[PDB]
């Protein structure tokens, strides 16, 4: 039979979780005990609650969903930052918080970890701002319905949800869970709408021969990556990805022309998009970053807007049309529109100019790091790319089909990459997992590397030590862009703690030349027992051309005077 | 000199006594930070992450009375909210300022970086309202002066944190100039008739109750009533005990001080004395599940005089608008001697708190030996920051020379608070001997802020208690979740130093596995005036205070009590 | 082509609305103009915004959904009371509010109708507490998605939603609406769950022969009224309705045993429910009123809980199982369980004792009113029954199959009945519409009768004038239960205003004896041009036995001392 806690544990197992992440607190200890009863998933502990949230977020990138368990208030509030992030990045992360004994409500009790007033409804209220569903469970009888509701909602909407459970009901009996299939049950496309949206799209492109396809960062959330390839092959048009959609489309596909990112697009792409008679945008997010400071906004008159659950085409909005069904059906009826792809080729714009192997003993430069990392990419690889110049370095890399890039470009919380890489590596241990993180970002969440050591995960970490916040320097410079340098490589033996209570097998290495980097990378690949951090030394100014160009536009957008009135 | 939204804020902060403000840069606040840097009367101090930034400000407020933290929209503010809730719980006026979207982006259908991906940016304000005494968003320059003044006045009056957000494009725009600083501290005075009636009712109440005990609460400092409490205690000549979270809010060398009142983990004799008292005068107390030892130690309502910072309940009458400082002062002038409870305490011959004697220097280090050596470091110029964990209980057992301070975060109780709080405190009180007692588990949440101690060359002495896990949690309810990955904590110091890298540092990391190693480590720490010293102390998990074990069982029982029926 | 306003108007027409309700205000005047452009529905004006909301609420009871349009703040806030009520009663009412010019946001402007601060986000925030979805529209481009989202949500959840529209965008162009079918698109039951829920139900009742069916007040929201009859006929068990579900099951059906309402149940019903081995509850709401002050709570060990979208049976919870599918599938596989019905019959408990025709010239008594109203019931009739003794009078009435009763027993806002009867009558003009309202309730919303006169609706109103709040008196008595008496009958010629600017055809009559009532009823039926108010005079103490019994239990529940921490 089930308890509130084991009911939750089963539902989490049913949606495919093999792990959940946690930080203990007296308001959740019994809950954690009940979760441990289900042997079909492991309980993974984190350093702090912000990292715990981001670890779950990374896990969701690998496995589709995730769960984080924290304690009331002191745990939940910081975790909310990671949950907001999961919301921004369309990931079904389930945050569960311990909560006060249910006897303490409406009793005039001040409790530890709370604000010092006698009510405990505020945490729930805060959570409602950053989740698709949020439920508080005060009695065992209520648990099943509330658990099922937030989980179904998380899976359907691809957004995080919130649960809190009174600490004294976690072991109390409740109903048992029905079949897992109930949790994935979703509406199908409305047939009449699906067909009308496809027909209207055909009418729209009837006499527009240069059709371009723009791949957006919600393509995965729509589960429409495979259908986009089918559509692209049938169309035979030009396909470009928005920056945050890197790896959401096969880069070896003959129709792929590279990154569309305004004035920092791949060669030829910017012109091709400008020349296109029609742009079919697949689940895009157009924000101030992705439009390069509002300088690159798609022409409304040329745009077919295909969202995950609706299509706007030919001046008509079609709700209840799922992107996957739309792309698949379209691929069956659409005819060849090679116009934009032919135009692209006729530009002879060339490939992205990349640097050649540097002199091994020469001082390390940014391009040389990017080159060697790119040469590590296999169809089995995932690159977690942190906010900072790593965004742009990663964007310039050619991906073998199957290789993945993970970006957090909507939330853009520096430090995300470290615990996300941990969570991801736990969820996809079979992959070659690479983390590209700047020194500034690493300092926010560095400790979670110790958990990589703990669980013996072979994450390869490229710590770019350019002594400060370079992306920030390229937006607007000041003393606040300077940081205290660490001996990052030396941090590894600290987290190992060899000769202490336990042990570890992480490695820390320094790379000041191309040759040192190459040797470091060999050591990293041979290290199967723990993470390897490679501390790369480059100058602050030594960054991509793209960052500098993009940075100026971003700063301009941010600072534009107020308009009148 | 004319003002901008940014320099108006900077001046107000300087006017309330800030010599520093804490920040983490983000594109939504870069220009704001530039404007704050224009005022040379305070420094801009940078933090590793926003949670640490908030707790650094929180620690600074403990040293200087108020503080400010500046973060970026959404990704910065949300984690900082945890520290701001903490400031609320601990009654500290921390001002959180967040950068915000360009004011052209509102009601425009724009998706912005760092936000949820909808086109609305009101949610952060809404969340902030839950954990502050005031929260204001500034979208135009004209609105800035009123909203800045309002949240600052509120923070200072209520002794609670407040929230401001400023559109990133208005930080340099002109606005009115600030008037006199005195306007910011302007508060109502006690209502005279009420003040007198509360004092007279108190005298009537204790007329035929000779055993009067004074219970010092953790809001005594927030009420600014520490000094007046001593005056009242000396006039009364009764027994004075402090609640756990009030440690150091009353002079421990005062002849009336009988020690800690904390239920079954009170100092010897104190529990009985409080039970026997005919009247208990509670000065600004917080009675919660922790401070009542799992609801086992609750003051007798029929014996209680409840003197809160701004009201008094006495003799079955509530008197609002009576400030604790005035009440204590007015009372010290009229009250007569009530030595009953103090005489009773002495007659118990309950003795002093039994403390261990100097251990054999080469013998394996034990918890009591650490506590002994730390206690021997206490001077009238010392402050101990004591982390949630057994360090609560070790610190509680220490005798304080008059003037020595202990800082507790026992209401919020966010493990890891101690590290950035000690940083912020040390920035605000560099003249003091600053000691940090933090467990290994807590240290891992916020460890990086030690790098900022190294950066600003702050001589904080850190006792890292390495008992390999969450011992306080183990003593509440044990499971695999209480185990952590051990670090080489001492070695973390040379990492944050980064000597031979881009800059340098003068922190020191040392290990102590015996009393003798600890003693030598402490010498090195005191001689290190150029950076923090972390002393990694090795003890066993079960090697903790008796008090923690007793208190832990009661807490677990309270937490787990079955539901009652409608 | 469409504007923000005409897009909304079309969506409303697409979901079946033939009317929408409004109160003009400068923030919504242009919006109202755009709604008037769609000739497929009428714009109906109300006296005040509270009545406007309840009119829409009553319309939803007739047509399945409804819409109310009000002005910013001064209009919306009172209307929120009616929207909360629609939420409590599971009705898809769409509230649309005018809002400030979109130039006034983040501008430091104080605006008329607002709080006097410079921000206008508070109304939206308040609305979120009482709706299933709430969206503010500040630009035309955003309108289509936000409109579609709240309407789909209202229809799926059967809950009200909220929209606000900047006053200056109502005429601005936006995309056009796709097919209406997209708005009704909903997930189907999860097959595995549906089958498992049915099989578990069969196992549960395998060796429990006395099976009783308890019909709940969410049966209509689940669209499962018809399927419940099919299941009941197959089962051949005893069927009782909870008070608020009156008319949600055919009372001429051989299996119907009457009202189950604790100690105020129909004769024999209370015992039958106590004796049942299994109780199958179809979409019930168990609250402090419906359990008669927590005195009548179903035995958890006997209960099969069939909610609109889930089933809890045999200690297992099955989400994603729609009540309609569950009942239908169940009716195909279940075998005869006549146990509880046989037991009921064997009680020889008799019919509900009703009074016989009173002496026509004798002073009017409550029972005589109830008798004559009951005799007016036809398969084409709807009785709107107000909170008060009218609840209990209506509950005692035998319904010909097809006759409807409308209750607001969850919200229970006195005065709801008057504007609800207006809205209902507008939506179902073909029915004989009867309103049973007490004098105290009538005073809250009396003016909406003028709108019945205005639109020439033949609503028959029984105004029960017992000079005060009798239901309240029977709960707990005090001076606050006394009201100022009106000449209610005379109110009709006031609303007619004959000899003034316009005219009216309402009638007001008094009934102080059975004979006067009978004659009054004849005049009411012959009056096809306007409402007829029949003012019935009875004593304060002359109420149903049920109200007195139920009232005591309710008072006891309300006043029970606090249990200790
Ligand atoms: C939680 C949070 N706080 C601040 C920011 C603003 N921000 N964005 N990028 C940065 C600096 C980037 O630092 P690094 O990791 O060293 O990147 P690079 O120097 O460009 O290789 C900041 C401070 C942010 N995006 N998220
Ligand atoms: C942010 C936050 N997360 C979790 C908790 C719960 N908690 N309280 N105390 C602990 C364990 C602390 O262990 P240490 O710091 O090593 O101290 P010791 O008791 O001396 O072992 C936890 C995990 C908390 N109080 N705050
Ligand atoms: C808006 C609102 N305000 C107050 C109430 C409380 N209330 N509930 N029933 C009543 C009295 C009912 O008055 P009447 O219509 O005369 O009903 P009867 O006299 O029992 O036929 C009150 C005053 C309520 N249910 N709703
Ligand atoms: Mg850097
Ligand atoms: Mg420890
Ligand atoms: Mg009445």
């Amino acid at each position: 039979s089930y308890t509130v806690g084991t009911y939750l544990a089963e539902r989490l197992v049913q949606i495919g979780l093999k792990h959940h992440f946690a930080v203990a607190g007296d308001y959740n200890l019994v809950l954690l005990d009940n979760l441990l009863l289900n042997k079909n998933m492991e309980q993974v502990y984190c350093c702090n609650e912000l990292n715990c949230g981001f670890s779950a977020e990374g896990y969701a990138r690998a496995k589709g969903a995730a769960a984080a368990v924290v304690t009331y208030s002191v745990g939940a509030l910081s975790a909310f930052d990671a949950i907001g992030g999961a919301y921004a990045e369309n990931l079904p992360v389930i945050l569960i918080s311990g909560a006060p004994n249910n006897n303490d409500h409406a009793a005039g009790h001040v409790l530890h970890h709370a604000l010092g007033k006698t009510d405990y409804h505020y945490q729930l209220e805060m959570a409602k701002n950053i989740t698709a569903a949020a439920e508080a469970i005060y009695t065992p009888e209520e648990a099943p319905a509330k658990i099922d509701h937030v989980i179904k909602t998380a899976l359907r909407e691809k957004k995080p949800v919130y649960l809190e459970i009174a600490c004294n009901i976690a072991s109390m009996p409740c109903a048992a869970p029905g079949p897992a299939s109930a949790l994935f049950n979703d509406e199908a496309s409305d047939e009449a709408s699906l067909n009308a949206a496809v027909e209207e799209t055909l009418k729209f492109i009837a006499n527009r021969d240069k059709v371009a396809v723009l791949v957006g960062s919600k393509l995965r959330a729509a589960g429409a990556e495979e259908a986009a390839v089918k559509f692209a092959d049938a169309l035979g048009g030009a396909v470009a990805t928005m920056a945050a959609a890197k790896s959401f489309f096969p880069e070896e596909n003959p129709h792929y022309i590279g990154t569309s990112w305004g004035e920092v697009s791949y060669p030829g792409v910017e012109k091709t998009m400008k020349e296109a008679d029609a742009v079919i945008a697949l689940a895009p997010v157009f924000n101030d970053y992705s439009t390069t400071g509002w300088t690159d906004i798609p022409d409304p008159k040329k745009l077919v807007l295909a969202e995950p659950r609706s299509v706007v085409v030919n001046g008509i909005r079609f709700p209840s049309v799922h992107l996957k069904d739309y792309l698949t059906r379209l691929a069956q009826k659409v005819s060849k529109k090679t116009g934009a792809l032919d135009f692209f080729k006729s530009l002879n714009a060339g490939e992205l100019k990349k640097a050649a192997p540097a002199d091994p003993s020469a001082p390390l430069v940014n391009a040389e790091i990017a080159r060697q990392v790119e040469a590590l990419l296999t169809p089995n690889t995932t690159v977690i790319a942190e906010t900072g110049d790593s965004w742009f370095n990663a964007q310039r890399m050619k991906l073998p089909n199957g290789a993945r890039v993970e970006y957090e470009m909507q939330w853009g919380h520096i430090g995300w990459s470290v615990p996300a890489a941990f969570g991801y590596a736990v969820g996809a241990p079979e992959r070659r997992n690479i983390l590209m993180v700047g020194d500034g970002s690493f300092q926010l969440t560095a400790q979670e590397v110790a958990q990589m050591v703990r669980l013996k995960l072979p994450v390869i970490i490229f710590l770019i030590n350019n002594y400060g916040y370079t992306i920030e320097v390229m937006i607007h410079d000041g003393p606040y862009n300077n940081i205290k340098n660490w001996d990052y490589a030396g941090l590894m033996e600290v987290f190992n703690g060899n000769g202490g209570y336990d042990s570890g097998a992480g490695k820390g290495l320094k790379a000041k030349t191309g040759g040192e980097l190459a040797e470091a990378i060999k050591v990293a690949l041979a290290n199967t027992d723990g993470p390897t951090l490679i501390e790369c030394f480059i100058g602050r100014e030594d960054c991509t051309e793209e960052l500098v160009k993009w940075g100026k536009r971003v700063a301009a957008a941010n600072s534009r005077k107020p308009v009148n009135k």
